[PDB]
């Protein structure tokens, strides 16, 4: 359906092809609903970044007021990267809305929704 939980989506408006960039992190947005339902998870903006530091993937501010995401390659703008790596980005970073430091607290709660996300897409929850 259309999440709930994430108030506003938004893509880079000067980069190519942002028709398809704004599918995917829509169908990222969509993918997560039932997840974030289950663990009463809020994002108000979901929104794309691409940051001159090539090591930056994704980034959580004020523990789900935005969640950034990396949609293109660093060395090529106009190659998506894989739906896969983007989702595994996307949690990781919801886990920061409970979570701060990357300490054993932080994996345990990712292992957790790594692990439910794939039953929630098995089975077609939402
Ligand atoms: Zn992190």
């Amino acid at each position: 359906h259309k999440n709930p939980h994430i108030q506003k989506v938004a893509v880079l408006q000067s980069k190519p092809n942002k028709e398809d960039a704004l599918n995917l992190i829509k169908e990222i947005a969509h993918k997560v609903s039932y997840l974030m339902k289950e663990n009463h998870f809020k994002v108000t903006n979901l929104v794309e970044f691409y940051p001159r530091d090539q090591r930056l993937l994704g980034m959580n501010v004020n523990h789900g007021s935005k969640i950034m995401l990396r949609l293109r390659c660093s060395t090529d703008e106009f190659q998506f990267l894989p739906m896969e790596c983007i989702m595994g980005t996307m949690l990781h970073q919801l886990t920061h809305n409970l979570f701060g430091p990357h300490d054993k607290k932080f994996y345990n709660k990712l292992d957790e929704l790594i692990g439910r996300q794939w039953v929630i897409e098995q089975r077609g929850l939402y």
